[PDB]
């Protein structure tokens, strides 16, 4: 009646999933999928209600007529006197992020280099940079730019899954789900930080909440921000605190998608959620906290202030924007469930 299933795409999602599940005296249960794509189908056959979606899955989505309900909203340094659900969303920024140490690589020295993506068609991982890159290369071959990668989602036979790890055991290599060691924004940013490529494909955030003791985690432990430098597109190569200034493109936050004939009441339910488990919620950080997850980001990203409400009530066209919508069209004309 007041419910929704929950999408987690693979087994973690799925643990975090369960226990807020419990916490919601199941107003919230759990449905699993193995990717992104599946969990997108489910929702479509109206065997889950929604799951939370970065801007590249939201145009696929889109496609298929799911719509964007409530949006991932961030700290601010402006809009603060309003509160947060009600609060425009910001953007964030996608980044090309090196080590310092490899000098003289540049954003025009990446050719045969090694790469770290999130995952094959997100936005900071893939739509952005391999976008800039197909229009730069004038050719739609992608799959031969860099020598090797970690694009979670790809042929794991290609070079495209070369440096993919797979999980503690090896299996699942290159699956678009966290089994995959490097997968999403943190797996992308520890295939760098690990030296395993050259360059990763992250956000800005992402940089930031890894190092410098931000993350306790054992690879990040000892990770300094003046050890890595942000790729701009002039050939420049700067500080990770200059990122307003170099980035790749601003992009729409990840945001909860739904079927049209169930967006309202997954938005009521939500919003009564986040009450209760948000930030400032009723039962977190005692019982339980849906923002949080150690780091790895399940279900939403770990620095989530809140769920905010969109208004204009967008489509998806509408809430991706003009520029990136367009982008992601050139894209993919180099190659239901494919609903347009
Ligand atoms: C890769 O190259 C393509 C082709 O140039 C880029 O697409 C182009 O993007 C621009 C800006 O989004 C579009 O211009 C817009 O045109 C509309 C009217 O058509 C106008 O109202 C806007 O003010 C703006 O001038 C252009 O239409 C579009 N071209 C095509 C064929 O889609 C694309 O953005 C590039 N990809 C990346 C990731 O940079
Ligand atoms: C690049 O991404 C990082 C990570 O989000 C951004 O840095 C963060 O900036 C925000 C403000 O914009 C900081 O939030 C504030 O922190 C202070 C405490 O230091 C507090 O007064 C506020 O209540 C709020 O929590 C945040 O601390 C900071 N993150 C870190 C770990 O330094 C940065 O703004 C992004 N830059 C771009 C170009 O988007
Ligand atoms: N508020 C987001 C808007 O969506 C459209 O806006 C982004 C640009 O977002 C700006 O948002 C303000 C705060 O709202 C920030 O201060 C700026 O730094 C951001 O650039 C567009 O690029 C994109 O087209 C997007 O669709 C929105 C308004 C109302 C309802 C839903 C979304
Ligand atoms: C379950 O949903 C009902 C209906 O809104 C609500 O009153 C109750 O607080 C919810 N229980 C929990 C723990 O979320
Ligand atoms: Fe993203
Ligand atoms: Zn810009
Ligand atoms: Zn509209």
């Amino acid at each position: 009646y007041t419910r929704v299933v929950w999408c987690a795409v693979g087994p973690e999602e799925q643990k975090k999933c369960q226990q807020w599940s419990q916490q919601s005296g199941q107003n919230v249960t759990c449905a699993t999928a193995s990717t992104t794509d599946d969990c997108i189908v489910l929702v479509l056959k109206g065997e889950a209600d929604a799951l939370n979606l970065d801007g590249g899955y939201i145009y696929t989505a889109g496609k298929c007529g799911l719509v964007p309900v409530l949006a991932e909203n961030r700290k601010s340094s402006k809009h603060s006197s309003l509160d947060c659900v009600l609060r425009p969303t910001e953007g964030y920024l996608a980044v090309a992020v090196v080590k310092k140490a490899n000098e003289g690589l540049t954003w025009n020295s990446l050719k045969d280099k090694k790469s770290c993506h999130t995952a094959v068609d997100r936005t900071a991982g893939w739509n952005i940079p391999m976008g800039l890159i197909v229009n730069q290369t004038g050719s739609c071959a992608f799959d031969e730019f860099f020598s090797q990668s970690c694009a979670p989602g790809a042929d794991p036979k290609s070079r495209l899954c070369a440096l993919c790890a797979g999980d503690d055991q090896g299996l699942d290599k290159c699956v678009p789900n966290s089994k995959e060691k490097y997968y999403g924004y943190t797996g992308a940013f520890r295939c760098l930080a690990e030296d395993v490529g050259d360059v990763a494909f992250v956000k800005n955030d992402t940089v930031w909440e890894n190092t410098n003791g931000e993350s306790t985690a054992d690879w990040a432990k000892n990770l300094k921000r003046e050890d890595f430098r942000l790729l701009c597109l002039d050939g420049t190569r700067k500080p990770v605190t200059e990122a307003q200034s170099c980035h790749l493109a601003v992009a729409p936050n990840h945001a909860v998608v739904s079927r049209s004939d169930r967006a309202a009441h997954v938005e009521q339910v939500l919003l009564h959620q986040q009450a209760l488990f948000g930030k400032n919620g009723k039962n977190c950080p005692d019982k339980f906290c849906l923002f949080k997850s150690e780091t790895k980001n399940l279900l939403f990203n770990d620095n989530t202030e809140c769920l905010a409400k969109l208004g204009g009530r967008p489509t998806y066209e509408e809430y991706l924007g003009t520029e990136y919508v367009t982008a992601i069209a050139n894209l993919k004309k180099c190659s239901l469930e494919a609903c347009a």
